[PDB]
């Protein structure tokens, strides 16, 4: 399926099932494929499941502007609406977890039922001056030089911190195909942009604004997104949220620890 | 190119050169590209050719709904209908064999000229009570659960006995890398759906309907589809058909033995 | 975004940024992807940047017919016009170097500003009766067959000699598999009518209809397309055309010598 967003794009979604709806956001460098096997489990136990490519990758339109966290939430905003939803839980991984977090501080919580963030970049992940335990702005920095440089290559050399295949995790040659195929499809621009997002954009705002059930899981395996700085701080500052850890889960554990998160994401929903 | 199901999916495909229509409807994890050298072969010597990619693949939208036979058949329907298409030669190949059947059985034969049923599931590919000689549905329990931890790597392992690799036949890495990519395009949903129908679906009544001329060809080297309980039987039961078993061939024989079944397919239509 | 030919065929194309438009057409097997690179520095550097997907190649559509020069040129022309682009700069690789160059033949400079022409087959290609120092036609006869064999490895091998691999140079894996994989999303029908047109096509008459600024540059060490027949003539050919040879470069120097253009680039659109 497809609507267009304020500015013209294009934006490819998935809606599939009936219930109350799900929607997820995918993270950096991915698209709505990822969340096939959560969709697929939701959807055939009663549930209505949504999952959008952001815009920039995968099948959705690669405009110049507009890719940063304000235009992401309202994007958002325009596919709920799209879609009239009500009681939706929104699921966020990665940088995913701040476009659901940022739709939230920006729109209200009139349509969200719930909120699930996992490995998520909330509530801040690069260095700030009254947050030096962040990830220093260099480190982003280099990460642009070489996407500007060979950004397949860089994909492709991402899959084993990604997935902890350096530290004993076991994944498919298959599923690093998969991984690489769906990261190419994506925007040179866009994909550049969200580094610049996901690295200086401060959510500890929106996680005062955050007033539904919420659910955060994180591995502490996490070589990409430090747990001790993030998931661990946004159960925090969210009021009555709960957290889950994975012991030594990588950041990619929705590939690694698949059926573990399906069965606490319908946990989650019939709480 | 192209067109809206009933119930909105939107369906792509190829419609390429001019003269009396060849339709075909391509296997399970596939797409319309599997057809490009015989859809060149033939527009290239004046007919004209058009291939589609089945919901749930390809370039085509994936419905969490309408994964069944009838759905396929009543699919091909509406592209024949669309572009108003006369004296129609059908060639489906594996579970693609099903649809076309199936379509002659629901909307008859009157814009039908032949059909070509290649390395196909009819008449019957599962196990049933009165059929002990079919594939037993835990050949296809067993795909299902492998296709919903990691459908990526099963589509790769796949390529072997698709191919025949495994039992002396030569392919290319490049031929099963372009068949992983087009593999992975496809709906997670979709995949696992289309295993319970070809795996169920009885097309012996089918069968019976089809009154117009018709050529089946299988390997008689296939691993994936057997030829004697499939292709054998399908010959048989369709009046006045045609049986050519291609020596030691395999199931993707559409690939190892491109040339002569181009020649096989002009020789049906020039008969 | 895209557009509609004249005969249907949906164009796929990207446009970033503002200012001053340059407009980019890719070679063959590829897409408008191969420009990304050189896109995101136009457009972040007060430029914006356009490209398209030749018909038949990347996301646009696979029209049986058209693939030919005149039509190529045509459809530049279609996606100038719906723009409203004014003081375009024509950027053109290999066989895409062919219909930016045929556009002003048929169509004229009004809307043009300057022409920049990268490893292009301009001003031939092939042989003929006065050019028998061209490329024998029976080498293209070689390429089609091959490609109406099995197009996917013959792809996978063009990468060795398109980069210069086999002569010293150093392209990731990442690049390789990049490269592959956007060739495989193209039409065979497509891929093979290409050959034709770049091998034949006499675009002489073309340089004599060219009065603008014109920038030609290409590798000596390209082993596809020959710099002494092809780059080197198009520079004297073209009224006031200015000529730089990267030293042992390969056909595909966008990927090998990526800084070097995208600075040869601005400082030409500077002048």
């Amino acid at each position: 399926s497809t609507f267009v967003a304020k500015d013209g794009t294009q934006i490819y979604f998935k809606d599939w099932g009936s219930g109350k709806p799900v929607l997820f956001s995918h993270g950096w460098l991915l698209d709505a494929d990822m969340w096939e096997y959560q969709m697929e489990y939701l959807s055939s136990r009663g549930y209505r499941t949504i999952a959008f490519d952001r815009r920039g990758f995968g099948r959705s339109d690669q405009p110049w502007t507009g890719n940063d966290y304000d235009t992401f939430a309202d994007d958002i905003a325009q596919l709920i609406e799209h879609l009239d939803l009500k009681e939706v839980t929104l699921v966020g991984f990665s940088m995913g977890g701040g476009d659901v977090a940022r739709y939230i501080a920006r729109h209200g919580s009139a349509r969200v039922a719930g909120l699930v963030l996992l490995g998520a970049v909330t509530p801040l992940f690069g260095q700030k001056p009254d947050y030096p335990q962040g990830v220093p702005l260099d480190v982003f920095a280099r990460f642009k030089t070489e996407l500007l440089k060979d950004r397949a290559q860089f994909i492709s050399d991402f899959n084993a911190p990604f997935y902890g295949i350096n530290k004993g995790q076991v994944v498919s040659q298959g599923v690093q195909t998969q991984t690489l195929q769906i990261a190419l499809l994506a925007s040179l621009k866009a994909t550049v942009d969200c580094v610049t997002a996901f690295a200086e954009t401060d959510f500890r705002p929106d996680m005062a604004k955050i007033d539904v059930p919420t659910l955060v899981i994180h591995g502490d395996g996490d070589q990409i997104v430090p747990f001790e700085t993030t998931g661990k701080v946004a159960a925090e500052l969210i009021k009555g949220a709960e957290l889950k850890v994975y012991k030594d889960a990588p950041h990619g554990f929705a590939v690694t620890h698949a059926q573990q998160l399906n069965e606490d994401l319908l946990a989650f929903l019939k709480r």
